[PDB]
Parts: structure tokens; sequence; C-alpha cells
């Protein structure tokens, strides 16, 4: 019987099996999956109902944990449209909340510099997305640098965590993928959420359903190397074998792909070579290369049409950034954020402009883990420039503990209550602190690093027989390389190509951006 094999356990190999498993009524035992106090927040932090077309359909097969009787859609959705998101705090400088007057976040603060290089690349064609090879988005608003002082540009850079040096591909992509969202980027009401961070929400219905139809999970297995069959032209990808290590016992070997396996690689991870501390350690920089990228980077030793991963992987000053997750053993600190901030947990982040080092803050709808007690609370925060001094605590914001970190939040909370009462508070606040876990993850944004086309491989590069890439590294027309809805994608296109089925049968996309409409609508947003 023909096997898969996956390499990495992410979205979209999950995915990939489930599509093998629905619409190729394969057997899960055919399928092989290989990967390898306080809480962190793992995993995707949004989604949107709008778009996303293929992960709310995939979704839609998986049952959920908790519910009886509902899909993971289900649940998703039922609790998203109990949640509404409508976000106040949005943009917090100096002198307060952007909530009102002449930097109200209703106000884009756009040029008309600004919108005519912001209209021309919308408005450029899929078709021409060559043309931008390589072009940062601080290239091209080289000529307005208006544009990087902006109420977009601050809401639009944190939202997604981009920096100027990044692709400006994916912004065209946004415009484009993303035009509903447009109009709404300041309250993020389109955000859609689910009940719990992702890992648990998604993640672990995906793989508790895909074990129950047999599918193998293995986690010992480091691959270490394709085979690939030689041919006179050497056009043709055909994996025969797959090199593997015992990162337990040592043994090494190799796995045979037979004529008629198929094989799916994750060709890179934003978390890869990412590190932890905790409340009093501070981490520490992993300078190893991208570990699930070298399977990719030894192919292009063999094949010519594979692209460049040290387009994304050798260029950290494009793509790091920081996190944290804070858990307290009481209400306190959420209450007295959720009261500075003017807003209710699960109303979407809130970034602090006039920051050093451009920290944001998330306070999830609470609780945001199964295994989080009545009591606890929980909240999680990033920059977007670690390697600047904090404003409070004047070290570099990679080089903070868990602690130092919450004490640089707590300043930014603090100057913006006028109460005093945080501040008043410090001692009882700390004292609430389970732990504060610093999260450095030097590849966060590397799905954005400047690009261009064919720097990615296809999904199913032109003539691989059997050799397929999952991953926010691999070319997609359309979506946006942020979202999860990318690799679920990529899955399904591999699936449907490797199984003969047509691409007409491919989940269709929605494309509001022809709506005349819609444009419309997007057209006069630019003068808001
Ligand atoms: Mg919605």
């Amino acid at each position: 019987s023909h096997k898969a094999y996956m390499i990495g356990a992410g979205i979209g190999n999950l995915s990939a099996a489930v599509y093998l498993i629905r619409d190729g009524e394969w057997n899960g035992e055919d399928i092989t999956i290989m990967g390898l106090a306080g809480f962190i927040n793992r995993g995707g932090r949004m989604l949107n109902e709008e778009t996303y077309e293929n992960l709310w359909d995939v979704l839609s097969a998986v049952p959920s944990l908790d519910n009886p009787g509902k899909s993971v859609t289900d649940d998703i959705l039922d609790f998203d449209h109990a949640h509404p998101t409508h976000d106040v705090a949005r943009l917090i400088d100096r002198d307060g909340i952007r909530n009102k007057g002449e930097n109200d976040y209703k106000h884009m603060q756009f040029d008309n510099k600004d919108r005519y290089l912001l209209t021309k690349l919308m408005t450029m064609p899929e078709s021409d997305e060559a043309k931008l090879d390589d072009i940062s988005i601080e290239q091209w608003f080289e000529e307005t640098p208006h544009f990087f002082t902006t109420n977009f540009w601050y809401m639009w850079e944190t939202t997604f965590a981009f920096k100027r040096v990044s692709s400006a591909m994916e912004l065209r992509r946004y415009m484009n993928r993303m035009i509903l969202e447009f109009s709404r980027i300041q309250t993020l009401a389109g955000v859609t959420r689910s009940p719990y961070n992702q890992y648990e929400s998604i993640i672990l219905p995906m793989r508790t359903f895909l074990e129950g139809k047999g599918v193998k999970f293995v986690n010992e297995l480091k691959i270490t190397e394709f085979v690939f069959k030689d041919t006179p032209l050497r056009d043709e990808i055909i994996v025969t074998g797959l090199d593997y290590e015992n990162v337990r016992t040592g043994e090494k070997g190799r796995i045979d792909v037979a004529e008629g396996d198929f094989v799916f690689d994750t060709n890179g991870s934003i978390t890869d070579s990412s590190s932890i501390g905790d409340l009093d350690t501070p981490i520490v920089e992993d300078m190893r290369y991208a570990p699930s990228a070298l399977l990719w980077k030894q192919a292009t030793e063999h094949f010519y049409d594979l692209g460049n991963p040290d387009k994304f992987f050798g260029d950290r000053a494009q793509s790091e950034w920081t996190s944290f997750t804070v858990t307290t053993s009481s209400h306190e600190l959420i209450n007295e954020i959720s009261r500075i901030t003017k807003q209710l947990p699960g109303n979407a982040l809130n970034t602090f402009v006039d920051s050093n080092v451009l920290l944001s803050i998330v306070v999830h709808h609470q609780p945001h883990y199964h295994a989080q007690k009545e009591n606890e609370g929980v909240f999680w925060g990033y920059c977007l420039f670690p390697r600047k001094d904090g404003d409070y605590v004047k070290k570099p914001f990679i080089e903070m503990t868990g602690r130092e970190m919450l004490e640089e939040t707590l300043g930014h909370l603090e100057a913006l209550d006028e109460s005093g009462t945080l501040a008043a508070r410090r001692q009882e606040i700390m004292d609430s602190v389970v732990n504060s876990i610093p999260s450095h993850m030097p590849y966060a944004s590397a799905l954005f690093n400047r690009r261009a086309v064919g720097d990615r491989p296809l999904v199913v590069p032109k003539h691989s027989k059997n050799l397929a890439f999952i991953s926010q590294f691999a070319e997609l027309p359309f979506d946006m390389v942020f979202t999860e809805q990318y690799s679920v994608r990529c899955a399904q296109v591999a699936v449907y190509k490797f199984l003969g089925i047509p691409e007409d049968k491919l989940t269709k996309m929605h494309h509001y951006e022809k709506d005349p409409k819609v444009l419309a609508k997007a057209a006069v947003t630019m003068f808001r």
C-alpha cells in the first residue's frame, strides 16, 4: 500500500493527513508524521472568518475535544461570535490612548503621496509580483517617509509583526487578501479567535483525530537527508529514501520511499532555533541555522529550481523578535490592565507606539489554557526591536529576565495610569506572579524577509514526482503568508496534485478585491 511521510508536525502536514484521509480515502495507518510553572503562549494568534477558507474546511472535519457533536470550526466560530472584538487602546503614546483627537486611531494619517504609493502597490496585478523582487516596504515608500509615522503603519506593523525592512510583496497581498479588514484595522473587529490558544484549540484536536484514524506519530527521528533517484536530464525529483538519525538511541539509517509513496516536507519554521528563559533568567540565543530548513538547503545541492533558504534564515536582523508570557495567581494584574486600557480581556492587542522597543501586549479572553485555574490570569507581550534598550529597564530587551520584561511593561502601564494605583500596588502585583517566561525567536518573521519570486519552491515543483513543500516558505499565490491558512492551502495543493484531483476542486477563495463596492470603500478609507 502507498505510504505518506510528513516531515514536521505543524498544521500544514496535519492538514495534509486530513486531506489524504477525507478526500483521498486513505487509511491513517499509511501516514507517518515525524516531528521533534506558568504557561507559554505557543502557536498562531489570529484567524479570520472571511478568509481562511481552507482552514475552516479542514477543521470542519475535526471533532471538538470539548463539545460533543461539534467540529473544531464550530467551536471556534461559536466562541468568537459570542466574544466580539473591539480594540480600544490599540495605540498608546506618551500622552495616552489614541481614542480621540487628532491622532485618533480612526485616522490612517496618510499623505497624498502615501495613498499614491499604497494604491499603486495595492493595484499591481498578481501576475506582476516579480516586479517587487527584493524590494522592502522601506524602499517602496522611500519617497514618502511620512508613511512610517502614520497610525496605519503602527497598527499594521504590530498586528502582523512586520518590519520596514521586510518584503513589500506581503503588504500588497495584505491589501488584496485582507481588503475587508482595511477599514476595520483599528478595532480588529474582523479578527476571529478560538476559545483557547491554538495549540490546544487546533493542534491537539487535530492530532487526536488523526491518531484515532491510525496515523503514526514519531518524534525521535531527525530526517537528515533526502535520497533522490538520478535521471539523464536531472530535472525530475524522485525521493527514494530518507536518511534518519534517532536522536535518543543514536541509530542511523534509511527509510525507503517506494514508488507511489509521497513525502511532505516543512522547509523551515518560524519557531526554529527559539529559546526560553524564566522569571529570573534571560534567554540564550541559539545560534544554529534553522534546522527544519536543512533538508531544503541540501536538496539545492541537486536541483536548481528550489529557491534560496538563506534569503529567509540568513538575516536575523530582518526576522528576529522576542515575546513573553505572564502568569499570575490572581485576577489583579489583568484587572488593572483592563481598567487602564479601558478594555475587557479579549479585545486584541495594545501597542505602546512611543516605547523604545515597540512593545505590544495582548490580554486574551480568560482562561486561555485548559489547565488555567479559576484564580489565575495570563497575558502575552512582544517587541519588534529586541536589541534596543528598554525605557524603564535600561538594558536590551533580549537581555532581560522575565521579571524585567514585566517591569518594563508595568512602566508603560503606570505611565498611562493617572490614578497611580497600579504603581502603588507594585509589591502586591509582583507577589502574584507565577512566572514570566521570555521567548526569543530568531526567525519569528523570517517568512517576511525580502524575497524574489522563485526564492521559494513551488508546493509541488515543476518536475517533482513525490516531494511537496508544506510550509510558510513555499510558493503559493494570493494568500498571506502570515496566516495559518497558508500552510493549510499548501497541503491541499500538494495532496490534490499527488492524488490527481483537478485544481477546480481546490477550495475556492474569496476575491473581495474585485468587487467594485469593496474597492470603492477601500478607496474612501484611504482618506479616513
Ligand atoms: Mg468575525
